[PDB]
This record gives C-alpha cells, structure tokens and sequence, in this order.
C-alpha cells in the first residue's frame, strides 16, 4: 500500500506526476484517494466520472444513499466514504467551480481537508471545467497542505506548464 513511484518532488510534502488518477490508484493501492466532487456527489465528468466508472458504479450507489439521508456537502467541504476497489477510503472534496461563479477563496478550505490524512493520492482541485487557474490551485495546495500529497494531473501540457511555473 501507498507505493507511489515516478513523481516529481515539489516540496518536502507535495509531489506531482503526469498520470490518470485511476491508473495511479490501481498501481499504488493508496489508503486515501481524493475525488474532485460536487455538492450532491453526482460523479460525472472529470475525475469523478473516471473514478466512479473504475468502481463499476459502486461509488455512485453508495454516494446516492449518503446524500438521501444527509443532504449535500458545502463548497470547501469533504466527506469520507469507501474507496471500493481503488483505495481504502475516498475523500470526496468540493472545490469552488469558478465557471459557475463560486468563491475562489474557498479553495484553501477545500485543500485543508487533506490535513486529516497522513498521505493522499489527489487531483488538482478546481481545475478543468471548474475554471480555476491551475497555477493558483497548485500554490494553494503547497501553502495549505502539511501532509503527504501525491498529485496526479492527466494532461501533459498542463503538467509541463505547472512544473515550469513552479520552478521559476
Ligand atoms: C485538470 C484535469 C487534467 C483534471 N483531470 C484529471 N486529473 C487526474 N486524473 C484524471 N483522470 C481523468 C479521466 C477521465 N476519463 N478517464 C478515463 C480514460 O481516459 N480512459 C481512456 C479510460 C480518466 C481525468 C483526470 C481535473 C482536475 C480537477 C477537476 C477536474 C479535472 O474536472 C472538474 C472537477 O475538478
């Protein structure tokens, strides 16, 4: 478990790799995989759709029963549920969707959830169709997370831009 390999070390606790988070979860067998969730835990699109399909929809069935009784999460909040075949636990984290006018300042609160876990496999929060500046998201991660975080970014041009920008 937690067999991470091939990552660039950005800081003493933040690592990054150009990889699909689903393929990393299958290789690594992490204690925790982070999902780039939304408040009603509808696992479509982006990371969430890929993670749920890799569980053959088990993640969606569990998430629907959670939401039915507990209601939606808040932006910046999180929820631990089963990791199914991908991890021991899945930490569902809601970053702000700035393309839908949500508050970018809540991105810090979204990464603060990672500090409850010693080591995590995670995506870059609020990137992709959520619209945040990826360079900004990586800075908020580095400044906020104190535990060991292994970021999987599934886009070579974005990965190459993030690393170049970070190394300036
Ligand atoms: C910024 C981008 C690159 C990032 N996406 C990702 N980051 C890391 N691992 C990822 N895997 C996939 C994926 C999708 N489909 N598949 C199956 C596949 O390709 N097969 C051929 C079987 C794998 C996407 C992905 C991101 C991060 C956060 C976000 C966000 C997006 O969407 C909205 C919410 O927040």
């Amino acid at each position: 478990v937690n067999s991470f390999s091939g990552y660039l070390k950005l800081t003493d606790n933040v690592y990054i790799k150009n990889a699909d988070i689903v393929e990393e979860a299958k290789k690594v067998k992490p204690t925790v995989v982070v999902n780039a969730a939304n408040v009603y835990l509808k696992h479509g699109g982006g990371v969430a759709g890929a993670l749920n399909k890799a569980t053959n929809n088990a993640m969606q069935v569990e998430s629907d029963d959670y939401i039915a009784t507990n209601g939606p999460l808040k932006v910046g909040g999180s929820c631990v549920l089963s990791g199914h075949n991908l991890a021991k636990h899945c930490l569902h984290v809601v970053g702000p969707n700035v393309n839908k006018g949500e508050d970018i300042q809540l991105l810090k609160s979204a990464y603060e959830n990672f500090n409850q876990h010693e080591v995590l496999l995670a995506p870059l929060l609020s990137a992709g169709i959520f619209g945040a500046d990826p360079i900004h998201s990586l800075r908020v991660c580095v400044d906020t997370v104190r535990t060991n975080v292994y970021l999987a970014v599934f886009d070579k041009n974005l990965y190459d831009k993030l690393v170049s920008s970070f190394l300036e």
